[PDB]
Protein backbone atom coordinates (compact mmCIF):
# COMPACT_ATOMS: atom_id res chain seq x y z
CA UNK A 1 0.00 0.00 0.00
CA UNK A 2 1.20 3.96 -0.63
CA UNK A 3 2.18 6.08 2.57
CA UNK A 4 0.23 9.28 3.53
CA UNK A 5 2.39 12.42 4.53
CA UNK A 6 0.65 15.36 6.64
CA UNK A 7 2.19 18.44 6.16
CA UNK A 8 0.54 21.82 7.62
CA UNK A 9 0.67 24.60 5.44
CA UNK A 10 -0.12 28.19 6.10
CA UNK A 11 -1.64 30.65 3.48
CA UNK A 12 -3.41 28.56 1.75
CA UNK A 13 -7.05 29.71 2.35
CA UNK A 14 -8.42 29.46 -1.03
CA UNK A 15 -9.57 26.52 -3.68
CA UNK A 16 -7.00 28.03 -6.41
CA UNK A 17 -3.57 27.47 -4.34
CA UNK A 18 -4.68 23.83 -3.46
CA UNK A 19 -6.58 22.99 -6.38
CA UNK A 20 -3.16 24.41 -8.35
CA UNK A 21 -0.87 21.95 -6.33
CA UNK A 22 -3.33 18.94 -6.22
CA UNK A 23 -2.79 19.18 -10.16
CA UNK A 24 0.79 19.59 -10.31
CA UNK A 25 1.27 17.07 -7.76
CA UNK A 26 -1.31 14.56 -9.52
CA UNK A 27 1.19 14.99 -12.10
CA UNK A 28 4.31 13.61 -10.67
CA UNK A 29 4.61 10.15 -11.21
CA UNK A 30 4.42 8.39 -8.13
CA UNK A 31 1.58 9.91 -6.37
CA UNK A 32 -1.96 7.79 -6.34
CA UNK A 33 -4.03 10.15 -4.27
CA UNK A 34 -3.58 13.35 -2.51
CA UNK A 35 -6.35 15.74 -0.06
CA UNK A 36 -5.19 19.42 -0.09
CA UNK A 37 -6.87 20.82 3.07
CA UNK A 38 -7.56 24.77 3.52
CA UNK A 39 -9.91 24.94 6.43
CA UNK A 40 -7.69 23.57 8.89
CA UNK A 41 -4.83 24.75 6.79
CA UNK A 42 -3.06 21.22 6.17
CA UNK A 43 -2.02 19.15 2.94
CA UNK A 44 -2.49 15.27 2.77
CA UNK A 45 -0.39 13.77 -0.11
CA UNK A 46 -0.43 9.99 -0.74
CA UNK A 47 2.09 8.85 -2.76
CA UNK A 48 4.39 5.09 -3.25
CA UNK A 49 7.70 5.00 -1.56
CA UNK A 50 9.69 4.30 -4.43
CA UNK A 51 8.53 6.68 -7.60
CA UNK A 52 8.34 9.83 -5.44
CA UNK A 53 9.27 11.28 -2.18
CA UNK A 54 8.46 13.58 0.78
CA UNK A 55 11.29 16.02 -1.12
CA UNK A 56 9.84 15.86 -4.18
CA UNK A 57 6.28 16.75 -2.73
CA UNK A 58 7.29 19.71 -0.14
CA UNK A 59 10.39 20.95 -2.48
CA UNK A 60 7.25 20.98 -5.50
CA UNK A 61 4.55 22.47 -2.89
CA UNK A 62 7.03 24.83 -1.36
CA UNK A 63 8.36 25.58 -4.69
CA UNK A 64 4.68 28.22 -5.27
CA UNK A 65 5.94 29.78 -2.14
CA UNK A 66 3.70 27.88 0.31
CA UNK A 67 5.26 26.89 3.49
CA UNK A 68 4.66 23.70 4.52
CA UNK A 69 5.27 21.11 7.55
CA UNK A 70 5.27 18.08 6.09
CA UNK A 71 5.83 15.63 10.06
CA UNK A 72 3.28 12.49 9.44
CA UNK A 73 3.68 9.14 8.01
CA UNK A 74 -0.04 7.52 8.92
CA UNK A 75 0.03 5.35 6.21
CA UNK A 76 -2.23 2.55 5.77
CU1 LIG B 1 -4.95 30.43 -2.08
Amino acid sequence: GEVVLKMKVEGMTCHSCTSTIEGKIGKLQGVQRIKVSLDNQEATIVYQPHLISVEEMKKQIEAMGFPAFVKKIEGR
